[PDB]
DNA sequence: CCCGGTATGACAGCCGCG
DNA sequence: GCGGCTGTCATACCG
């Protein structure tokens, strides 16, 4: 097989690489790497190396990496540019792997582990690590085994051995429901003291040194706790043995609020799944504890235990160990469904970077462009310390707060990457500048044509049309690769169809699966002598066709992620190819494009309806526009459609045949007016919105910018049998809103758009009488807890103290002394509840750590003292009025008409 | 060392309030 | 104070 890397590090004047060799073995090597950096030279001096601007450069080979870094330092002092890759690790990978990397994940040791630490006095801080580690469950992907280390004797109790027999039994048979899938794969190792346990795990660690280290909160707790515990007991030198290169660095992660420290293990790529989930899941959650996420993803219920956490090992050591094994397994169960590790591997080897850096879109792109330019014998620019300044952004239309019965949305495809290609925006394609008129004047096409020869942006930027931009070339590649992997995936789908028919008429003799590539579809010469073969062989041919099918999609998704991350990289001052004027050009063009087409959609729909000056486009956000279809329906009349599906079909056919060409014609004009390189402003129909036919529903409503609800029947030519609610920005789509309220508001919204005013009033009136009977967790608001110490004056609220913080300072007075009680960690979110006047606290709200039941120490009183009326008025009624006043609806029987005016 | 725009809740300075 | 209008911070959303 072709060789590939695992981890890369720079220690002094030598790089340390762990890799898989040509024969499958995991090997390690030290290289006195000889880097190269580039500098400007005279024209007469001949080389093959040029920079992105076209200027000539000379290659300067250094004896060692220190000489290379000391040289850049000198170039800074005198005021000249030092060209080339200054991250010598990256340059090493590029040299040693100067080809498309193909990796075998089976060879990659992916370890995920969780530790248990019994701590009677609150949370065990990892920096001190003063409490014994009484359990370690470590899973090795190559071994496919769970390695369990269980401390039997500690200051906090002596326990019997854990029973794998009992851990297999049912929950009603004696607890612990460790699944049959993993019961065979557990290796259990008991220990008499802590020193024996830690020294064995460290020996185990040498034998099975992880390439990828994963788990939940592994980098902020498990790693630094294990490291510090070993260190404090045995010494620095024993603790540094966790690194295969025997080197560890303490890194202090700094925020603007709440600081912590992490342990870097050189030669190990740590992918903490919590951070991995927070990045790629693209959905905000009320709690980021493992139990809440397992609940969401796997549907699997609560991993319950009796009593507190600190007394679980003492009271039920049997469950304690099982709880730890399953915790590891639930992370393994998620990665089986989301595949976030294989995704970050596939992204890492593509860009030729160390895997940890996939948390940085900056580092990823910096290396994708680097590799392509190096292939052309081109030299990358120097990192330039740019100052921070917030440039303009996207256009947002202020909508008139009203009801909207029929709506058709239209969306642009990958707007910002598309702009970059269309205008040919790159740091090295800046042709010049022109004097600009107000944006409005470019939107209505009254401002004079910017340039006859150059591609233009409304902010004044001109770009060459004849050049091939470094940025646009590299994004078109990813765009072509996305398009190419459709060709491979859909080919396997066409080949997979004639397998159930191939197995329907078989003839068995000998298993003969012919070795052919599944990425390219078979011809009539291959299809003929492939269905007359054996029945047993067709099973493996389908197995490999599906293996290739998913493999095409996996690579396809990794390209869209790369597509959507480019703009964000170009807007960051730390990016190598960052240019303020370029970012503004990308963004301001979008502002114009959206408002241009809005101006063209209105002009068109006025011609075909025989009216003038009517506003059809109600709302437009960044890349999408929303068209009021009311008058299109009113043109042919509502009482001429037979069913709901009939008018939806009409608006679909109208967009396809009449509107889309009008849109396309308008953007072509915008391309010529701007004199752009290529027309790539493609806009297509998104959602058709409205109420059921012959119903009292309102179809949809806006309340303001980024706050609307629609009843959608069709999304991009996909007809829903039962209509879906597309609510955006409203209280139902916010993690700050209580769970029972979240569902009750959505029902109110549902009754508004589909059923009418009568139904809303019927639902609200009933919800009034039957409110206090619901769950207290489902009626508690969620908010992040940042800067608690900022407003903390002796446990009391200081100047301008927030409402969620006012609950934490009420919490601290409630649990004063009790260290058995749970603590509020900064950053971690909190459940907020309001309590009426005369309460036994001081203030008017209390808050507790989100994702859990509130402690029994204060649940006695809080559940009694909390005012539902205030909680109803603040989280349900006040938002409800927001919807109704905008929709021109009433939730209550008799609300006077005159109580809507602002008056004197 | 992923982008800017924009909402709601909540508190606090400030101006006119017989 | 009693409300009104407005600047401010904290938070969380939309692309």
């Amino acid at each position: 097989m072709k060789e590939f890397y695992l981890t890369v590090e720079q220690i002094g004047d030598s790089i340390f690489e762990r890799y898989i060799d040509s024969n499958g073995r995991e090997r390690t090597r030290e290289v006195e790497y000889k880097p190269s950096l580039f500098a400007h030279c005279p024209e007469s001096q001949a080389t093959k190396y040029f920079d992105i601007y076209g200027k000539p450069c000379t290659r300067k080979l250094f004896a060692n990496m220190r000489d290379a870094s000391q040289w850049i330092k000198r170039m800074e002092d005198i005021g000249l540019e030092a060209l080339g890759m200054d991250d010598f690790k990256l340059a090493y990978l590029s040299d040693t792997y100067n080809y498309e990397i193909k990796y075998d994940h089976t060879k990659i040791r992916v370890a995920n582990f969780d530790i248990e630490v019994t701590s009677p006095d609150g949370f065990p801080e990892p920096s001190q690590a003063k409490h014994p580690i009484d359990a370690i469950t470590h899973y090795d992907s190559i071994d496919d085994r769970f390695y369990v280390f269980d401390l039997l004797n500690s200051p906090y109790g002596n326990v019997e051995e854990w029973s794998i027999e009992i851990a297999a039994k049912l929950q009603e048979q004696g607890g612990d429901e460790v699944p049959s899938e993993i019961i065979d794969k557990i290796i259990y190792m008991p220990f008499d003291n802590e020193k024996e346990l830690l020294m064995e795990y460290l020996n185990f660690w040498q034998q099975k040194t992880p390439v990828i280290l994963t788990g939940w909160n592994v980098e902020s707790f498990a790693i630094p706790y294990v490291y510090n515990r070993i260190k404090n007991i045995f010494g620095e030198s024993t603790a540094k043995r966790l690194s295969p290169h025997r080197k560890t660095r303490v890194k202090v992660i700094e925020n603007m609020y709440g600081s912590r420290e992490i342990i870097t293990l050189f030669g190990i790529s740590v992918l903490d799944y919590i951070d991995l989930y927070k990045k790629f899941s693209f959905t905000n959650q009320p709690s980021y504890s493992l139990d809440y996420i397992s609940e969401f993803e796997l549907n699997v219920g609560k991993l319950k235990y009796d009593g507190p956490i600190s007394k679980l090992r003492e009271s039920n050591h049997q469950r304690y160990i099982s709880y730890n094994i399953i915790a590891v397994y639930r992370v393994l169960q998620i990665d089986a469904k989301r595949q976030f590790i294989n995704l970050s591997l596939d992204m890492g080897y593509y860009a030729k970077i160390q895997i940890q850096s996939v948390f940085s879109p900056i580092k990823t792109w910096d290396a994708i462009i680097f590799n392509s330019l190096k292939e052309q014998n081109k030299v990358i620019p120097q990192g330039r310390s740019h100052p921070v300044q917030p440039y303009p952004g996207a256009f947002v239309k202020e909508p008139i707060p009203n009801r909207y019965k029929y709506v058709m949305s239209f969306d642009l495809t990958s707007l910002y990457p598309s702009i970059i290609r269309q205008v040919n925006i790159s740091p090295e394609t800046i042709a010049g500048t022109f004097k600009v008129a107000p944006l409005h004047d470019y939107i209505n096409a009254v401002a004079e044509r910017p340039s006859d020869v150059y591609s233009c942006s409304p902010n004044g930027m001109m770009y060459y049309k004849d050049r091939d931009g470094v940025v646009p070339t590299e994004i078109t590649k990813v765009f072509n690769q996305r398009k190419e992997h459709k060709g491979y995936m859909l080919a396997a789908q066409r080949n997979g169809e004639i397998i159930k028919e191939a197995l329907h008429n078989p003839n068995l003799s000998v298993d003969e699966p012919l070795d052919v590539d599944y990425r390219f579809d078979f011809s009539d010469e291959i299809k003929e002598k492939i269905k007359k073969l054996s029945a047993k062989s067709l099973n493996e041919m389908l197995f490999r066709a599906q293996r290739t099918e998913v493999a095409g999609m996996t690579a396809q998704i990794n390209r869209k992620l790369l597509i959507n991350s480019l703009y964000g990289a170009l807007g960051n001052v730390w990016f190598r190819y960052y240019d303020l004027r370029n970012a503004t050009a990308i963004t301001t063009f979008g502002q114009m494009a959206l408002q241009w087409i809005e101006r063209k959609v209105n002009e068109y729909l006025n011609e075909v309806c025989g009216t003038e000056g009517e506003a059809f486009v109600l709302y437009g956000d960044t890349d999408s526009i929303y068209v009021s279809a009311d008058k299109i329906i009113d043109k042919v009349g509502e009482s001429k459609f037979r069913d709901t599906n009939h008018w939806v079909d009409f608006l679909d056919k109208f967009a396809r045949e009449r509107m889309e060409p009008a849109i396309d014609r308008g953007f072509r004009e915008m391309c010529e007016y701007m004199n752009n390189k290529q027309h790539l402003m493609f806009m297509d129909r998104e959602a058709i919105a409205g109420p059921p036919l012959g119903s009292k529903g309102i179809g949809g409503f806006w309340t303001g910018k980024k706050r609307y609800a629609l009843n959608v029947w069709d999304m991009e030519g996909t007809r829903y049998a039962e209509p879906k609610l597309k609510i955006m920005g409203l209280e139902t789509q916010k993690s700050s809103t209580p769970k029972a309220v979240q569902k009750a508001l959505k029902e109110c919204i549902r009754r508004m758009l589909q059923e009418g005013e009568e139904s809303l009033q019927e639902y609200f009136k009933e919800f009034e009488k039957e409110f206090r009977q619901l769950n207290y967790i489902s009626i508690a608001s969620v908010s992040s807890a940042n800067n608690i110490a900022k407003y903390d004056v002796g446990g009391f609220p200081g100047p301008k103290c927030p409402f969620h913080i006012r609950g934490i300072l009420t919490y601290n007075r409630a649990i004063k002394g009790n260290i058995d009680a749970p603590q509020v960690v900064e950053g971690e979110k909190v459940y907020v509840l309001p309590l009426r006047e005369g309460n036994p606290f001081g203030d008017k709200c209390i808050a507790w750590p989100s994702g859990t039941e509130i402690t029994d120490l204060i649940k006695d009183d809080v559940l009694h003292w909390m005012d539902y009326t205030v909680l109803l008025e603040k989280t349900f009624i006040k938002p409800l009025e927001g919807f109704t006043s905008a929709a021109k609806l009433d939730y209550e029987k008799k609300a006077s008409l005159f109580d809507m005016f602002d008056f004197h």
